[PDB]
Formats: structure tokens, sequence, C-alpha cells
């Protein structure tokens, strides 16, 4: 199927402001992780591919989705690193689950519906 890119934002981006609107478990994932600012100069030697969500936005609001999963695939992406670097006691890895936890509740009946 091909899917038009205000059909995926209309879709889709009601799912992002759902993690956006958590407050304060959405703080550190509202801009690219900066290794210099927050003191972290080993955070590329363990997360490769780094995601965020104001990537993700930027994606969705310039349509550069052709299909949801590819959706869904950036935003585990980001909780993926986030889980990898982050110890499990950590606010930031706490954060990263509440995160998942409100994902996956909304994605769910959005992809059903496509
Ligand atoms: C997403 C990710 O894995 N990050 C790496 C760890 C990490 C990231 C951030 N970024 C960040 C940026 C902005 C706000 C916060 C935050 O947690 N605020 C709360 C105290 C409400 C956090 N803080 N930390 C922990 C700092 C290094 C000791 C971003």
């Amino acid at each position: 199927a091909a899917f038009k890119p205000e059909e995926l934002r209309q879709a889709l981006m009601p799912t992002l402001e759902a993690l956006y609107r958590q407050d304060p478990e959405s703080l550190p994932f509202r801009q690219p992780v900066d290794p210099q600012l927050l003191g972290i100069p080993d955070y590329f030697d363990i997360v490769k591919n780094p995601m965020d969500l104001s990537t993700i936005k930027r994606k969705l609001d310039t349509g550069q989705y052709q299909e949801p999963w590819q959706y869904v695939d950036d935003v585990w992406l980001m909780f993926n690193n986030a889980w990898l670097y982050n110890r499990k006691t950590s606010r930031v890895y706490k954060f990263c689950s509440k995160l998942a936890e409100v994902f996956e509740q909304e994605i769910d009946p959005v992809m059903q519906a496509l």
C-alpha cells in the first residue's frame, strides 16, 4: 500500500504527542543527546545510531516516512538506545520505560486502523 504523508501525520502524530505530553518523562528525549553538555563522552561508544523525539517529529512533519512501521522503528530505536546506555535504576532509564508503555498503548490501535 502507498501511504500519503498527510495520512501518516493524522494517524501517527497523536501517538508522538502522547510521548511529548509525558512530563517529566519525555524531557531527556526532546532533543538529540549532547554528550558534551551532559558530561558523558562515552555515549556514542555505546549508542551507534542515535534517535530522539525532535528527529522523529521533523520526519513526520515533512513526510519522510513512507509507511508506518518506519515511524515505529525510529521510536523503538530511541527507547532501545536509552535502555542500553542508562543504568536500570536511573531516572532516564525509568523515564524511557514510561514512554515505551505509553507508546505501546497508543500505537497498537492506530496501526490496526493504519
Ligand atoms: C536519552 C538519554 O539516554 N540520555 C543520556 C542520559 C541523560 C540524558 C539527559 N537529558 C536530559 C535533558 C533534559 C532534561 C532531563 C531530565 O531528566 N530532567 C529531569 C530531572 C526532569 C534530562 N540527562 N541524562 C542524564 C545525565 C547524564 C547524567 C539523555
